[PDB]
């Protein structure tokens, strides 16, 4: 991980390459979503509100996705804070990152044109008893349910469109996902 | 493993008496060897009286059906005898025995419960796997119930967690007609 | 495997004396090897006398599974299947695949269908080869049990899109059995 | 070794039976039918059940308990080398006046060993379970020995080895063999 | 494996001169089906043998060397294929004899290059590479004499794993007749 | 890694090797690509493109290239920034090292003398049901697809032939990489 | 491995003096066939043994346990390469007995130099080292002796892998004809 | 392992001829085994000879010291064949033949070295361990001595490393009596 | 590793040892050549020819070799730099490390007296379709004819010699790597 | 491994104890001889020469030995170098590591009172065509011939006895090693 | 943990001259506590070290490394048993100043021979049995020299594992006082 050199007027100073685009108010979810992700998504989130609570954050997304409970603190964190999250996917939304895609301020969610985008329903395990395997099934079911509905939300598809098409793995390209939702406009390349 | 001198093993020579073993976890290969001797006992005389002798952990709830299926397929009645323990597949084959023939020795135990399963993967298929489940338990209570004669309420509630039946709460229970004495 | 008599037989080989074919394993080539050879024995004994399939088995090969189809067709004598546990994956293809009135299950075995298992790995055109591959076995899977249930195949194919349980009385409404052993 | 007219179906034919291994599910499937053969072989001649085990299964060890008093035949128990708890307890099971040990033989009496994992309810089931065998199996031993329930209690308590002589007084066996 | 009598059933199978191939054609295979070949021949060199195919093929020089058995041997050998040729499978599916070799309406045949690895110097992996090439040369010309069909086409179609139906295979000429139910 | 101690009007600091090329705006691709060498060298691009929009950058690739994600959000960076990326392949550029090689500015993209680039179609692979091999075929056949327009696009080859020069294992000399058109020149001292 | 009646296949083969060399050599492999060697002296003296090879090689010292039984006992010892003889496998091909040594058409054969390793001190490793070379001396001395190429050609030749059709063995003097198909 | 019907083993056939093969490592259970066949051909026949093919790479020196003391034991002579290989043990069995029935085949080896051992754990253990392989080594060194006429010091010299010998050198060394010509 | 510290002048600049031999322009080449380790020697070279256009690189080899494709790296990176680079075998150049010390500056090829020099044929694996097979041994090939013919011209041999001479292993020592025209001379203690 | 903190009148100091040891041109070969070791002590031994090429250095051995051709990269001391390197065997010097204690400097080689000494001949392996046993063999046994060489010229024992007295592993006392000539006085307590 | 004054608690430790030996006793810390030992003789060769100690000891050529080099500098090394001085550690206790062995009041020291290890030859076992024999003899003539206790009682004792309390270890003569708390 390569340290940026900067001069300041008042000093200089050495920073990470995350710590530097950090300061620029960017954040960088470039790996599946954990617990310890999701912890350090939401102190930047908050840390970045504190400091300033009107300029926007840029979140960049290049993440195969991963839990779902972190992945809506995330959402919670980006719902919460005052100031709009924008939404960059970079190469790759899969799962929960098609999710912080698509939970970005609107008008303000984009995908570079060669981005890909996965939706699909999601993942779990049941073990043990039949009453046991009942409760995880009703749970994964209510989650399923609740991503659903904050995608029709958030996308303007119904709930009944977004149930058919996430059954499967559905893959989209950038110009596919604009015209499902999850993205506002597909970056031109400056 | 011991030889009866023809040279039968023990159980073969078991099975000459009409006696059948089940000393192990219910799994296809021994529900396949246990249909298989009652398939060839019904062949060998359609009347005289089988008797099944179980100490099993349980095992497989679709080999415990295929054994319970040929049980009640063959005409000659099936005694079933519990020996030293009776887990959830083992005491519904204990439970499948003929009416007034079925037996416990005095130290034997029984255990009731519901069945174990599990899911992997999508919210379709998990949902899938527990409808599955849940229909393999009301099939489990239904079938206990016309056995035992206990209501699907009450075996619902007692087999919740696992339930340790003495011989005689087993046949208080209903599972078994009566325990045999010693002589 | 308890030995039933000089004539020493295996429980398995006094059932096959009697015409009866146990499948109660899962089906791969060394199971369907033996299961034919049984079946081409069992011609070679008597061409005339009814045939006894017993099946609990989670299925297995495709072509194994086709192997023992085609095996049973080809031979003059009826082969009756009679499920006895499961007959998931292709043993529930085994079981429809049983002598038309002479396809029966237990008063509470059950029956799975579900499209067929596989995988790919290596170079994108490689990938393609066996996913034309595995779409080409689902097609003539479904075509099999369309002419053997009289369902059709727009029916098999969206009934067989997840794991689809049956009991013994609806695999006799899907046709894949003719009647259930109501026991004596 | 093959003996032609094995070695444990040859002495089978003389109603020895051999238990030289732990007690599990398949050795007592094994006992008992060898226990019900010789029933059926004659419904009064003594069986010898030659005992040198490390125990094993509760239940599989209550199989042969229950099989060898339910058959009509008295089974004379022989200790050669190990009785641990559940050998020791199928030793107390022969037929009374019929429980020996040879003189430099091992008893080991002690509590049943257990597991439990999971729901703090799951625990107390398999504990409540595992109390209940224990208690079964005192009040077994103080049938069969004549020693108090709280005797067996306290004395079961560690691994108690006794000896022959110790064996004897306590009354697991009725004698030990002279040679 | 049931008992017949004190056959096991392919012991009996044997008797009406039939064998099994229903496993990875190996050394100790190849050594099986050659021993049971040299029996046959022994019990009569005038009748047929019914060879039943069911392999994911395997070993090159074990299914050459039953190649070879069936062609120096006296009797007819008839090939059935039961539910899969694949690779020394299809190979030993085409050496049976002409008119004589069937699949059933199910079975299906692949056809592919074989398979190699060369761990090496240089010099050692290229005559590991000169090795399979000249192999792969031995089946393309042995196909084209078996088939009919010209060696540049076997070559192209083996390039990848072309899986055939019975109709397909009857198509290439890898077999004779598709053997319709009794 | 060794360390530089380095002076100015102001200072001494001490850099690593790569933050000090970082300094001269150089970027080593030196590795697999995987998101994590995404994400960096995309922040290094980002903050190259901050600290100075006209100046060239130089991406050095030594890589057995790696994801076709990864490398697409390589690909999509370099040409989003407006600053040129110079390519050099220092050694190896097989399979996205040699798309991230053809991604260079036109006329900028180099090798060294005795580099070697390789090309072939993408590797994957599916499991499970039917339905979900099917859509795994078809979702890696559309990426190949991708990668042959573009790479159409870099070298002027017709799509045609580069669907047959990547059907195995291609393995070229920069001079036949300079043939091809996935660099322009080769470095010569 | 089928059964004849109470021979299995491999019994009833040996009943016709038919020895099948199907695996790699090792002692318990080498054990077997010198055992058999044996036997079929002890049954008939004047009688030929037939010697079937499809083999990989292998133990080194086994494999001259079986060369000095086949050239120590009176009878003739035919050996049919099948499949692949290779390393030991065709050193005892060409063990043969004169005029006696065939192969299969599709058959084939290499030769390479002994396989080895040592570990420990230099001390060691040098007599480790001389010993695997007296052995190669020792193979390439009898392959002279039994083929009649020099020893030089032959050290050259087993170098590296080398592998021979069954025209390029019977050319080496490796095998005497092949065995055409009737 | 083939059969031959008169139903035997080849080995078990071969017994018949009083044919011994050792074709493997000599560890408790082959020695128990050749120790077994060397007594029951004792019981067969006293005065006729018994022959010992021998091609294995050693093993276990109490092993090879039950074998050599049963060969020495019973009356019947027993002839020894090194076929392959006589390594460690093997060379030592080899050696234990009848005088003047000692052979090897022309190229068959023989390899003499000092025995393997190990010891660990406390000073006082490895030096007990250490006392007993060195007495051991003595033990063998003074057997090969008498048995091939060489000196204790040669034998000492000559296996302190591993010694490979062809079947000629064999002869000159005297673990072999003949080498067996090809008939 | 070291740190070094006590300097002339303002001496804050502590070094580990390898930091310091840097700031001498010496390069240490003492392991397993791959991209990892390519790539920092050649970041190495390019700051050190950053640093003076003019005055010698000294290369320290002690390395088994490695990746053929990394070696070549290093050699082109040597090639194109201004400044030449010595190249000094102080224990063993086996393999792609005796490639790259035959690639130093003539004249300025070093080893030390007990130094080893062993050159060989390129190790290669080929799991493979027969096509695949011959398209790995193809490539193996054409590299161990590349490497061939840049021997021949740093070393003077013919190729035909250094093809005869690298089919096994063949062990140099200094005098006969200088014999052979793999180094110039042996460096005398002194 | 703990820190040393030096007053000085430019300031306060942090060091490592072999930092600190170095200051004071102390070298711990306290390890197994493998590559990096080895370039770790020549960068130390060449570091050392920069600053006082007049100055002796101290080489403390505790070493298993090692890597052979690691040991010659140490074996010179870069022999090269001016300075007269010492070497006291603090513990442990087996068979590289009491080679490495030889090489020292002719009055300079010593050894604590209850220190000890192994030699033996070089431990290796050879895998694979009796040819390539045959080139393994031949160099284990040359560089025996060399080690053998070495120790003569720095002992002053014949070959032919060093051949015999390193054939087994040969525990040596620190006043048999004085007595040997790997050393030339067992340091006194002071 | 760290103390800002920045030092971490060991470094602390050492400005006080304290090392700590509370680890196996392996070459790297041997080199440690060498290394230690020889800047505080460089700092001060007249105040007193202590060596604090809680180890199960370790390699006997590393202890006999940390015990010549105790024993060479010229400051008085203070040993300290803090909770377990075993093997080496007790050789290392037994090591320090006279006067100025201590051990904390519920400490245990435990005294034994030597392990070691044996493998190979014959003659490689007699010479590893030799070393580990000589290195006893070794240990128990310093221990000797060190307790003022006969080699007989020393070899006598240490044949198993013994276990000392502090009063049992000043007995001995392994320490000089307990240290009573104040």
């Amino acid at each position: 991980i390569p340290t940026v050199i900067e001069t300041t007027n008042r000093g200089e100073r050495a920073y990470d390459i995350y710590s530097r685009l950090l300061k620029d108010r960017i954040i960088m979810l470039g790996s599946q979503i954990d617990d310890n992700v999701a912890n350090s998504i939401v102190s930047q989130l908050l840390f970045l509100q504190a400091q300033d609570s009107e300029k926007d954050i840029y979140l960049y997304i290049n993440s195969p996705g991963g839990s779902v409970t972190a992945g809506f603190a995330i959402y919670d964190t980006i719902q919460h804070i005052k100031p709009d999250v924008q939404t960059i996917c970079i190469g790759m939304a899969a799962s929960m990152g098609s999710f912080l895609l698509a939970a970005g301020a609107k008008g303000k969610r984009f995908a570079l044109p060669n981005a890909e985008v996965m939706i699909h329903q999601p993942l779990g395990g049941a073990q043990g008893q039949a009453t046991e395997i009942e409760i995880a099934a009703n749970h994964i079911l209510k989650t399923r349910e609740k991503l659903n509905r904050i995608l029709s939300e958030r996308t303007g598809q119904s709930i009944e469109k977004i149930q058919k098409d996430t059954d499967r793995d559905n893959f989209l390209t950038a110009e596919e996902a604009k015209e499902y939702g999850l993205i506002d406009e597909v970056m031109v390349p400056e």
